[PDB]
This record gives structure tokens, C-alpha cells and sequence, in this order.
């Protein structure tokens, strides 16, 4: 509720800032700036995504909207194991010494690709769970989950952008602090969704 | 997303700065200055590049776009070993005492060249993974990945350059702080892309 | 790109400072001052140089462009070793006691010459790797590598020199800080070119 | 009873050590090392075999799995 789509957001921003001289292009630019800033800070459940990817040429291509990786799991037909990260030197040693484990076990990052050690023929399926970027807010995409989840974030971001544009500094920094507080509150709520999971997903390969 | 090409960036910068005395040449100069400043700070995934180089005269010529080295690996035919850095006097000792390992294992830097110890004939292929400079943004090259990834960086940099040009310093510091915050945000986001890989690439050969 | 040669640099300096009363001689003096200041602060790969030198009269003459020494290596005909530094007292003791090692091993600095202990006949070749001064920027030398690599350094240095000449305080400090920050950024980028080499060349000979 | 096969042993080791980074190959190597160590210590009824051999060339060939006579 509250604010439903982009047009109401623009109307509310105009009403609050009283600046009736702002064209729609400037409002679109402000919203784009706000969502671009959001894309670098939010790692929440609605942002997560898991899907099946093919392996071709001994590697997996990173998705275009990838922002952070959570897990890679081999298919049960190819071994059904959760992959582990190794450096380039370990990969070279394994290749040279012909390790030959039972199934796909290790992976490393090379350029824009994930290379798995027990090199498999083309067509190997993997399950990748990762994080994407927030959907763009525009006329073609009137509604997003972020807008319907917490409209204050977008309202405060647009207000801060407006006061930056009008070359005012006190209100600009005030609204920037407000937006940062809202983002921190949302991230904190997501972080404390389950108490048990907080401790885990931290300690991996210590020795 | 938001700003797409160089012309849109120039229009947005002119609108935000509210100035009208800026010509095309000044805008190009400001954009070039921002790109040159960015070239000294960003080491991200899109900045990486790996390619095959031929060794001639017992050495490999450093590419002209080189800014930082990630790894050098020999070809499987020549040994397929990940090279290790050695100091010049160690190189001299190895040459004098005829160490004679199996493949190419060591390398050092001399002038603009990388010299490998087990001197190989001309034509030995190597795989070099390193970082390059950001692509030039101009009329002939109106689009880059940096612009489409985070336009706020370019917008703030151009605004700071503009305010520097007009003999105003306080707002120059304001926009410079904004730009450096954006750059730090982008770099920090890239650093935590893979949590598992963060622990490695920190400590090597300690003894 | 950006700024190509000295004439464009002077034009840009005039445009930014708005001081159209400055003659070409003053601009040349400012550029020379900036280059002289740079000569005492930069040790970069582009500044490195290695070459073969003759030994005359039991010594090697220091090159006129020498700023800092990296390594001296004897030719394979005279031992092919990497020389080590010894003090005057050790040199005198070695001479008096007729140490007589196999090849040339030690060197010391006497006045403007490098004296090697196992005194060799005239014409002994050595390979010296060291650092030089930056190329002079003037009308006879319109372009240098420093200008084409980072024009901001020269622009900021010229602006600081101009504001020193016009006898202004705040802007002089501002532009001096900007130039120092640019120089520090360039040096830091050079230092972190290869992470592996950072550990070495630090802990050498403790006893 | 208790632990019945190798998979139960691996699961118990994972649970007790609390180490989720252990692969199958490392566990197999650990089990093999334990068995090799046990091979030099245990002399029990289940480890004992009696069988009929034929003497050829005035001699008896030692069995391949022989550890003690």
C-alpha cells in the first residue's frame, strides 16, 4: 500500500519538495540514481535467486546481473557435491599431478568464468544460488518489490537527490542520513530473520 | 540505465551544474581527467584480462595497458607451471650454478620485461592474467562498462571538475567527497563478491 | 589523450587560471619547476633504465642522469656475479691481504666512481640497472611519457606555480595538496604493481 | 549395531569433528591410515586363517596377505 507505483512516487516527491518545475526526466534520473545506490548495499531474501546453469567449455559463465555468490552445487548425476574454492596454484598442481577425485569438487574464478577442476564434458548442470540487482523502476516497470516493501527508502532517496540538484546542502545531508538509516534498518531486519543461521555461513576452510 | 552514452552524461552535468559557459572541449577534458583518476584506483572483475603472450629473447614484454599483475602460467607443452617471483641475485645464482629444473618455474622483472629463468627459445606461449586501464570515454567511444555500471561516479567526478574549473573550492571538496565515497562503495562491493575467496590471496610464502 | 603536448598544457593552464598576461617564458619556468620537483619523488618502471658500461681505471663512472641505483652485475667473461657493497675499511683490508676471489664480487663508492675490488683491466663490461631523471618538457621536447600517462600532475603543478607567482595563499595550498595527492597515487599504483615482489627487497642481510 | 557401515562412520566423524569442509577423499585416506595402523597391532580370532598349501621345489610359498605365523 502507501505508494503503489512510480507515478504516485513522483507525485508525492513533487508535493513534498514543492518543486513543480521538475520535469519527468529529472525524476526518472533521481529514481535511477537511488536504485543504483541501493544495488550496492542490499543483500536480502527478495534479492536472492537460485537457478540451473549449463557448463560449457569446462566453465560456467557468470550471469549478467550477478552481484554476489552464495553457493554452487553439482548435479547428483555429476556427483552432487557442494563445490569449494581453490586458488590458481592449487588448480595448476591438481591439473599437473592428475588428482582424479570421484566427482566435481573444486572451482576457481578466471576472468568472467568459474572453472571446475575435474573437467567435465559440455552440458553438465549446476545449481547456482546467488544475488541479483534490484529491478529497474521506470515507466515500463511501474511496480517493484522494493517499492511495495518499504516506500520510505525511495521517497527519502528521491528527496535527497532533489535537494542535491537544487544546490542545497543542509537538507541534502539530512535526507541522506535518513535514507541511510532506513537502509540499515531494512538490512538489520533481514539479518535477524532467523537467529540460528546468523552464527553459521561464516567459518569455511580454516586449518 | 539512467545515463547511457557520453552525450547524456554531458547534458546531465550541464543541467546539474547550472552553468552554460562549458564547451564540448572542456567536458571532454573533465571526463578524461575523471577516467585517468579512476585508472589508479579500480581493480575489479570487469577490469581483468587474461591472454596468451609469446616469449621472445628469453623474456615477455609487458603489455602497454598493464597496471597490475595477477598471475603468469606456462603452457602445458613448456611445463604448465604457475611461475614464482625471484630476486635478481637469486636469478644470478641459479644461472651460474645451472639449476636446470624440469620446466619454467621462476620469473623476475627487468626494465619492461619479465625474464624467466629456464631460458626457453623464442615462441614459448604463456597465459598472463592481469588488470588493464579503463576504456576511453569520448565521442568516438560513447559507451563503456564503467558508465553503465555506476553512472554516479562519472556524474560526481565531472561535477567536481566543473567546480574546480570555475574557481570554486568548497563545492569542489563536497563533490570530491561524494565521488570518493561512491568509488569506495563500488570497490568494497566488488571485494565481497565471493566470501570464500576473501581469505586467500592475503598471505603467501612467509617462512 | 586528454592533454597531448606542451602547447595544449599551456593553453589549458591559461584557460583555468584566466591569467592571460602570462608570457611563454613564465609558463616554461613553471613547467621546469614542476619537472624538477617530480625528479626527486618518482621511482617508477617508466623511469628505470639498464645499460652496459665499461670499466676504466679500475672503476665505473656514474652516469650523469643517475638518481638511484638498483643493481650492478658483472659480465659472464669476468665472473657474471651480482656485486655487493662494502665499506672503505673492508676494501682496504681486502687489498692489503690479497683476498683474490674468483671473479669480481665487491664494489664501493669513491667520490664519483664505483670501485670494484678484484681490480680488472680496462674494458671490463658491466650491466647497471638504475633510475634516471624525467625527460625535460619544453618546446624542443613537446611530448614525454609523464605527460601522456597522467596529465593531472602537470596541470596541478602548473596551477600551483601560477598561484605562487600571483602571490595568493589559500589556492596555492589547495593546488599543492592536489599535486602531492596525485604524486602519491601514482607512486602507490607503481608500488602495488606486483604483490609478490612487495615482500622481497625489504629484508636483506641482517646478521 | 552402533555404527554399521562406512557411511555411518563418515557421518559420525563429520558430526563429532564439526568440520564441513572434509571431502570424501580425505575421509577415505583417514580410514585407510587407521586400518594400516591397526594391521601391525591386532592378532585376534577374526584375523586368523588356516589353510592347506603344497610344497613345490622343497619349499612353501609365503601367502601374500601373511602378517604373522
Amino acid at each position: 500500500a502507501t505508494i503503489n507505483n512510480v507515478t504516485d512516487l513522483a507525485i508525492a516527491a513533487i508535493q513534498w519538495s514543492d518543486r513543480q518545475d521538475l520535469t519527468q526526466e529529472l525524476l526518472m534520473l533521481f529514481i535511477g540514481n537511488t536504485t543504483d545506490r541501493l544495488n550496492r548495499l542490499l543483500r536480502v531474501r527478495e534479492n536472492e535467486h537460485f537457478e540451473t546453469l549449463m557448463a560449457f567449455g569446462g566453465g560456467i559463465e557468470i550471469p549478467e546481473h550477478f552481484v554476489a555468490l552464495r553457493s554452487i552445487t553439482g548435479d547428483s548425476l555429476i556427483g552432487g557435491r557442494t563445490l569449494q574454492y581453490i586458488t590458481q596454484d592449487i588448480f595448476t598442481h591438481y591439473v599437473n599431478y592428475n588428482y582424479q577425485p570421484q566427482g566435481v569438487t573444486y572451482y576457481t574464478r578466471l576472468g568472467n568464468f568459474w572453472r571446475v577442476f575435474p573437467v567435465v564434458p559440455d552440458g553438465a548442470p549446476f545449481i547456482v544460488n546467488y544475488w541479483t540487482v534490484l529491478p529497474e523502476l521506470s515507466l515500463a516497470n511501474p511496480t517493484t518489490w522494493a517499492l511495495t516493501k518499504y516506500p520510505q527508502i525511495y521517497l527519502y532517496g528521491v528527496l535527497e537527490q532533489i535537494y542535491l540538484y537544487t544546490m542545497d546542502e543542509a537538507r541534502s545531508q539530512f535526507w541522506g542520513q535518513k535514507l541511510e538509516r532506513a537502509v540499515m534498518e531494512l538490512q538489520n531486519e533481514e539479518n535477524a530473520a532467523d537467529f540460528a543461521s546468523t552464527r553459521l555461513a561464516i567459518k569455511d576452510i580454516e586449518r
